[PDB]
């Protein structure tokens, strides 16, 4: 057809059936081309390998970017505490891997220990946090506004067919890559693991621009984006299987069979890239590499389930809190000052985090410490009480304070105009809760070994209880409660920790949290953010009442004027242009005759206008007076049959709306023409269905 | 409607849309019921938990049955070599865990070592193999003919909507459980891992009857069956994640999001049940628990890729060979003697297996030995050469003979009328090939360490090459080549071996095999067997030519007589009964009037006859003369509007058949009514689509 036909405007959903049709047509054209010449055969071979090439490129880019982001974030976070003068590039761990590393008090005051030294370290920590937060927020605001947030909700919307031009562009990729490091260094209650999914998706789109097959077709690009998201999760947690599971379960609306293996290969490639730079570019959580000698016991499930509950409860709170706060940001005036809000939040976070050791420590390092088990070699404060008796109260008090601080700050941190992730904060909260619960259980076992359960399961005076396992279970429970992921979450946690023996516990806790979350609402944080942003997302959970019928959702209805229709013949180009300008319809039905109202096809408004303009430019005399004939082949009438869709999806008025919604979800229909007695009556658009579902939810 | 309405006959596909509609109606009824009484609330709570209960029951039963089958198979297989008189229940390993265990030569001849002892052991081995094979085949033939084969192809067909009454019944479960042990003990080239999926599916189907929700609805039962298949794979390989991946990728036509977590929970429950009885009921492959000290090196990929190629090639051969042989069994007279064929095949297998040590050893134990690495503690013959220099030729010769014997015997073993699995033979062939390749690579490294690759990657005089990893890679490659599974296979292998370091190699090899297999055909062994059996399976790969249109596939066509249709009114019950008897159509369209040909609905033949008979019994005077009115409410006309489907799926004649196939696959439509100019013209049934695809394939 005319060039530009089939293209989609910004902020508009795609029609998956049409995309598959163009993909099939292009495949047929290439199949016929091969026989023509050997160069055509080579081009077809390249096209067949285009999927492998694009997924490999996306995985390589995701791994490299994840490594660079990890290294830069670690160095910048260590920069707050001090500086390694001997090796400026080296961070605190590398500097001491110490006299070379000097705290800011040593740099300025000259005294490593003292009230003035502590005060100066406090001010410098706050100043560095503020500087990093301000730089991040300014960079997002100036260059790439889309770089803010995790991006998982927008990726979910896009993979459902939605289009957000510039979200996965080069500008967003670069700005998000820099701002993730800046925000993580700032000490805000956020993580970079989730946003790596968006980073990988941006890389995948950029590489898809290279291959004509994926660039031309939106559905193919969305499969590439699903593979990219799998690779992003893999690099985030070193969980390629977990990444594939997340892609299938969370972000991929449609997950064909081949896309599974493509995503797995991309994730493995990205993980291998990270491993090649190991351990420089691998987060210490990704390199947890720790095991618990004592196998988990059946009675320990009861605490784990409890943790599960807590997780769910916390999620039920967080989804209710953050959303509300976010809604206020969208409704109140404080959302008009993103830079000021970010700076203030960073200031409060640093101010309350510096006094407490756990909060001051970087969140990923705190999660690592909590997951690590206690032992004679370990000198962590958490184990001090175990060394003292076998102060527990002081450690528990500090851990509870850190838990409360993290819980309160994550609500006000998620949603701000900087790249923020919820995975790391949720894992930290759950890990602190699990560490507290495990410490309590160990103390109960040691003090009350006379109990038959403790005596039978654990030998008298034996450290059967491992706080690290409890912390891992709590982190998984909190993540399940907030995100509502069930299997992908468990596999990701297992791959991050490497402990298969603890698969059964984790799952259990996760499920409990999920169920508890479902008690207060079946919508996850990502889904809630999708709804808050107003994106056109249709989900399987959403459903219509049985009484609802297609006639109810028909666009023309009663109050609205008669729906715009196009006669096949006897219509001028000026008439089509006037109809295009008058109405904002995604497309117009085309009928045999005005009186007959017999559906002939459905011509997209964009395609109609593009074809009319291209014909005007190509052929002289088309001043709008010439007629347009949608039928198959002086006036020189314009032919618009090519743009016309000859087999639009048709449903009856008496059809239940549940079947219509199922058709829309399975086939990804942009619109469906409701016809009565063989004649056109109305159109039900995905926008209309989404509007009706939103109205039902608001009720 | 009338009782029995909506039920499906045997060997008939189900309509997923209708199943979902009845599920929604039942859910609405229960939702309204809860408010009526507290007992209704408790019933609704039970119904909501019915999925968890059914999946838990399926997992428990699958784990218990897998453990029992493993124990019985191990004991029976050891029975062939000899007997433990001191403890008859104990097998060879348990007896020596030796003087207590006595070979049949000791029992009869009285001499443990001697030419007569070897001869007698040979005869007793053959006799036990024949006895077990005869008992297995007779048990399948007499009680449960469906117990034969792996059952994965039939489960694939069933999960696509097909109905095979009795396949998942109690008789099949019991007979298959006994016959799997009998066949595995017989020494035939088959495994019990794959068939365990069918066992789990039978357990799930049996348990579904307890819960009304799953028993009443076929689609719900099929989700339970998907969870059951995941649990079966989990027990087979101790790979719950691999089990879920297999369920999603191989057997589940539709995999809703909730079914993912349900399958994961069922698999974990079954694996935990196996672990509780550990190590008695766990196959030694499931308890491989072995690691390779030397990490895999990049150059070792080149052998692995080579192994991949071999795998694919072997698969391409096997699918072409076995199918052909299987086809001969269906076409020739030797398929009329299943007992004789089974006995003869067992005789040849035992005769050629006894002389060679690897073949005589049980296939699972041979796979374990091949996967295990060589070391000073190990006394295996495979490592003898390594001890001698560091006879290799003798070990390689024996391994090659075992490879050829297994490859030839698996072709004639798969498809016989006994429970047989392809997973274990495929892994055995691949493991033997990988062990040979790894031995060759190690010998090259030791002899030619001067090579820059070997010297750089491996220190001079260092055993960097690990034959166990090569054997694992070869097993994965062969399994990928024959089954064509990509991600589930890799995850299953990883969980079976427990080595996450070797995910990248495995995948690589698997990929190569798949690609190589795709060079000789894109249909796997299960798909090829589905096609051979003639089951009505529609796959995404199958597609129609662009020129094909709905009118081409319309049932009435030209030569065929006018399609049967039912007038809404003015028709007698005798007329409907006569139409039912005359035609074998799944259902009849109902129209406003004969002349108008305006589609009103679609009434299933089964529903029509059931409603007519039930009305005749319920109401007197219905002797066939009374008229039937399909319209909404002395003659006392019968009302058949309830059975009538008021919103049948309708498509246009000029529609491309590719869109029709996509609609059928996504929505699982039993039939689609092709209407032209608002009037009914024909029907395209899933049977018609499958027939057209089969015709295209035959060409
Ligand atoms: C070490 C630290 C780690 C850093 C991370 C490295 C990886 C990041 C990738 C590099 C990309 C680079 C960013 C180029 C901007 C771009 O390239 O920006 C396009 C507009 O000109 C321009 O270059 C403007 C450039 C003005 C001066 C640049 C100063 C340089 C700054 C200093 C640092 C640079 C160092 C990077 C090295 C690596 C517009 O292109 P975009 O940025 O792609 O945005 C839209 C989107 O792509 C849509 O895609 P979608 O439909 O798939 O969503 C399209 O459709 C739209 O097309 P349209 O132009 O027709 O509207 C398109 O604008
Ligand atoms: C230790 C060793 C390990 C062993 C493994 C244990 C687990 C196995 C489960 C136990 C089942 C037991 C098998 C009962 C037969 C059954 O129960 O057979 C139903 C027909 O009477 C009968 O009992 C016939 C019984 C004649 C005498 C039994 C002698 C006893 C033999 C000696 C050993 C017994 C020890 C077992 C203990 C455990 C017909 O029922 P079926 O066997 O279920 O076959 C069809 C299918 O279920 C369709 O299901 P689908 O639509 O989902 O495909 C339905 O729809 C059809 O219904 P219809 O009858 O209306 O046609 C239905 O016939
Ligand atoms: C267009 C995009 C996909 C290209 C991205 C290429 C990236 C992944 C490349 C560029 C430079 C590469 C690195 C260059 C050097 C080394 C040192 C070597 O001992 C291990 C691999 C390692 C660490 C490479 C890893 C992969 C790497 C980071
Ligand atoms: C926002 C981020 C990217 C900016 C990072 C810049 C950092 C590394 C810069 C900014 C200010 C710098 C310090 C400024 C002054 C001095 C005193 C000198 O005698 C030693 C180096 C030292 C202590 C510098 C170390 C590096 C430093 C901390
Ligand atoms: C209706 C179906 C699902 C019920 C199946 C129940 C099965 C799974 C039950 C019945 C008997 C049970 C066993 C009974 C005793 C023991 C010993 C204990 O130290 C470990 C668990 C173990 C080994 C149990 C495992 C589970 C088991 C095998
Ligand atoms: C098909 C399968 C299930 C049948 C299993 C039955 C097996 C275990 C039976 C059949 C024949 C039996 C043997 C027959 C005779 C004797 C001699 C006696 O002095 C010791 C026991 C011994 C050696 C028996 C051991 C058990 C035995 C091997
Ligand atoms: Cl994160
Ligand atoms: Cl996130
Ligand atoms: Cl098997
Ligand atoms: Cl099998």
């Amino acid at each position: 057809p005319i060039p530009g036909v089939g293209t989609y405007d910004d902020f508009h959903t795609i029609d998956w059936v049409r995309e598959k049709c163009k993909d099939r047509e292009r495949h047929r054209r290439i199949n016929s081309k091969k026989k023509e010449s050997a160069w055509e055969m080579t081009k077809s071979l390249y096209d067949a390998w285009s999927g492998w090439l694009v997924v490999t490129l996306t995985g390589l880019a995701s791994g490299a970017l994840a490594g660079l982001i990890d290294i830069a974030a670690d160095w910048m976070t260590d920069l707050k505490e001090g500086i390694c003068l001997s090796a400026l590039w080296y961070n605190h761990e590398q500097c001491c891997w110490c006299p070379q590393w000097k705290t800011w008090a040593e740099l300025i005051i000259g005294q490593a220990e003292g009230p003035g030294s502590y005060i100066m370290n406090y001010i410098m920590y706050i100043f560095w946090a503020l500087s990093f937060a301000f730089l991040a927020v300014s960079l997002v605001k100036v260059f790439a506004p889309y770089a803010c947030g995790s991006g998982i909700p927008e990726i979910k919307t896009i993979l459902s067919g939605f289009i957000i031009r510039g979200y996965l562009g080069k500008w967003t990729l670069m700005i998000k890559t820099i701002t993730l490091v800046l925000a993580v260094a700032s000490g805000l209650s956020l993580g970079k693991e989730g946003p790596l999914v968006h980073v990988a998706c941006c890389c995948g789109n950029i590489f898809s621009y290279l291959f004509p097959k994926y660039s031309t077709n939106e559905a193919k690009k969305r499969e590439v984006l699903s593979a990219a998201s799998a690779a992003g999760v893999s690099v985030a947690f070193g969980a390629p299987i977990g990444g594939v599971l997340f892609s299938l379960e969370e972000v991929s609306y449609y997950f064909p069979l081949k896309t599974l293996w493509r995503s797995f290969f991309a994730a493995l490639v990205a993980a291998f890239v990270l491993r090649s730079i190991n351990p420089f570019g691998n987060s210490r959580l990704v390199l947890f590499y720790v095991e618990y000698h004592t196998p988990w016991y059946l009675f320990e499930l009861f605490p784990f389930i409890l943790l599960g509950v807590f997780g769910g409860l916390w999620g039920a709170f967080f989804i209710r809190a953050n959303i509300a706060w976010c809604r206020r940001r969208k409704s109140t005036k404080f959302g008009k000052y993103p830079v000021l809000e970010v700076i203030i939040v960073a200031a409060i976070t640093a101010v309350i985090a510096f006094p407490n050791p756990y909060t001051r420590l970087n969140t990923s390092e705190l999660i690592k410490e909590l997951f690590t088990d206690c032992g004679p070699l370990e000198s962590s404060s958490l184990c001090d009480y175990r060394n003292d008796m076998n102060g527990v109260y002081s450690a528990i008090w500090q851990l509870c304070l850190a838990l409360i601080f993290k819980i309160i700050m994550t609500v006000f941190t998620f949603g701000i105009k900087v790249p923020s992730g919820l995975f790391i904060p949720s894992m930290a909260i759950g890990a602190i809760a699990g560490r507290i619960v495990g410490i309590a259980v160990e103390q109960l076992a040691y003090y009350h070994h006379d109990w038959f359960i403790f005596k039978e399961w654990c030998e008298v005076g034996a450290d059967c209880i491992t706080p690290g396992l409890y912390a891992m279970v709590g982190a998984a429970a909190c993540l399940g409660g907030v995100t509502r992921m069930t299997v992908s979450l468990v596999v990701i946690v297992f791959e991050l920790t490497g402990g298969l023996e603890y698969i059964v516990p984790l799952m259990a806790a996760v499920m409990t949290s999920k169920w508890v979350g479902d008690a207060f609402g079946r919508e996850g944080i990502y889904e809630a953010h999708i709804r808050l942003n107003g994106y056109p997302f249709l989900d399987a959970k959403e459903e219509f009442t049985h009484t609802t019928l297609a006639a109810d959702v028909m666009r023309p209805r009663r109050n609205d004027p008669p729906l715009a229709v196009l006669t096949q013949d006897n219509m001028t180009v000026d008439d089509i242009e006037n109809m295009i300008n008058e109405t904002s319809y995604n497309g117009f039905p085309v009928i045999m005759s005005k009186e007959s109202q017999r559906l002939v096809g459905f011509a997209l408004r964009r395609d109609l206008t593009i074809a009319i303009e291209s014909a005007r430019k190509k052929q002289e005399g088309i001043v709008g007076s010439s007629r347009v004939c949608f039928a198959q082949h002086s006036p020189r009438p314009l032919k618009l049959r090519s743009i016309l869709d000859m087999s639009p999806f048709t449903v009856t008025d008496h059809t239940p709306m549940e079947i219509v919604v199922d058709i829309f979800r399975k086939l990804g229909l942009r619109q469906c023409l409701v016809t009565h007695n063989g004649r056109l009556l109305g159109i039900i658009t995905k926008k209309d269905i989404l509007r009706h579902m939103a109205q039902t939810a608001n009720q």
